[PDB]
């Protein structure tokens, strides 16, 4: 399968509005077009991806893509891949400013709610609508900052470790000590998303905001207990589910930011630069390998961002022709339980 793209346009910011910006986007069914607002003779930029979203108005418009129509194209369709067995990640990228924290977490206030959110209610709200008595479940959660290329645990701030990153002999990279937390309701995560979010690093250059130059991984390990009556072995099928807000497209301590667009670039173009920032090493599996992937980037709607906006644009352009390896997590005992059974069966006829 193939990298799945989408593209967001967003309303005018407080910056734009100041400097009287003229909109540069135009969507149709799944094209962006860009005009450049330096050079308005060039013929416009065009680009094609699975989903154009064309949120530059209000919610009172028809054709505003909300944060419920954003989640149920590509946040359902991971969480359903997920329930199959297979890993799955979705991050946003772009320009600071452009609406990746709005993408992936939203605001609590009227329906806002992002990606994440979204989907750890509609995780929990499945679960707890199972009617097989041997089905059982377990949800862990994790949540790290990556921010100059160290690692903070979101979910246990009073570790001020900057936790090393290492490659598993067999298993491949991994956090350690990165707190794993078991959850049993959506209520329980939602208040580890709201102190992991409350823990993340400010900077004075963001007016004491979070830092445009910090990444948030927000992890699930999801696990699916199936206990077989005549045999009693439980099979188990895993998926991590990992979604992620990065630091800031434009342009040492932007290493991941810079290495991620190498990555993306080599990919394209298929050596893979993945070992060359925690990011990419982390993310590696995500990026090519056993994973379902989307990326969602954030388009500012302005002239004055034209550059960044066009980086953006070409970079979610190489990335939909990325092509992932995704193999369902299989339980070699789901064979087990199939012989024994009709050796049973065969004894007792
Ligand atoms: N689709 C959208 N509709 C409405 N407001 C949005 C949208 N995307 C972003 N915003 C708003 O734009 C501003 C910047 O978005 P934000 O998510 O903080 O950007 P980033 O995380 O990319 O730096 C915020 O005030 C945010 O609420």
């Amino acid at each position: 399968a193939s990298v799945k793209v989408a593209v967001r346009v967003r309303p005018f910011n407080s910056r734009e509005m100041s400097r009287d910006s003229k909109c540069i986007i135009q969507m149709s069914g799944s094209t962006t077009t860009i005009v450049n607002p330096k050079q308005p003779k060039e013929t416009p930029k065009s680009f094609s991806f699975d989903y154009s979203y064309w949120s530059h108005t209000s919610p009172e418009d028809i054709n505003y893509a909300s944060q419920k129509q954003v989640y149920r194209d590509i946040g359902e369709e991971m969480l359903q891949h997920a329930f199959e067995g297979y890993n799955v990640c979705i991050f946003a990228y772009g320009q600071t400013g452009a609406g990746k924290s709005y993408t992936m977490m939203g605001k609590q206030e009227k329906d806002q709610q992002g990606i994440i959110p979204q989907l750890c209610e509609d995780l929990f709200s499945r679960i707890n609508d199972t009617t097989n008595d041997n089905m059982s479940y377990s949800v862990e959660v994790s949540y790290m900052e990556i921010y100059c290329e160290r690692v903070r645990d979101l979910l246990n701030p009073k570790n001020k470790g900057n936790l090393r990153v290492r490659e598993h002999p067999l298993l491949g990279p991994y956090v350690e000590d990165l707190s794993k937390l078991a959850v049993t309701s959506y209520n329980d995560i939602q208040d580890l998303m709201d102190s992991g979010n409350k823990p993340r690093t400010v900077a004075a250059t963001n007016m004491n905001e979070t830092s445009s130059r910090s990444h948030a991984v927000f992890n699930i390990i999801f696990t699916q207990k199936r206990h077989d009556a005549e045999t009693n072995i439980t099979t188990k099928k895993v998926s991590k589910i990992s979604l992620v807000d990065l630091a800031g497209s434009e342009r040492n301590i932007n290493k991941s930011l810079t290495t991620l667009g190498k990555v993306i670039s080599a990919l394209a173009e298929m050596f893979i630069p993945y070992r060359d920032s925690v990011l990419t090493w982390l993310l590696r599996e995500n990026l090519g390998g056993n994973s379902r992937t989307a990326m969602v980037a954030a388009l500012s709607p302005a002239d004055i961002n034209y550059d960044e906006t066009l980086s953006t644009l070409r970079y979610a352009d190489r990335a939909k022709q990325i092509r992932c390896n995704a193999i369902i997590n299989e339980d070699p005992n789901n064979k087990l339980i199939r012989e024994l059974k009709d050796e049973v069966t065969r004894l007792r006829d």
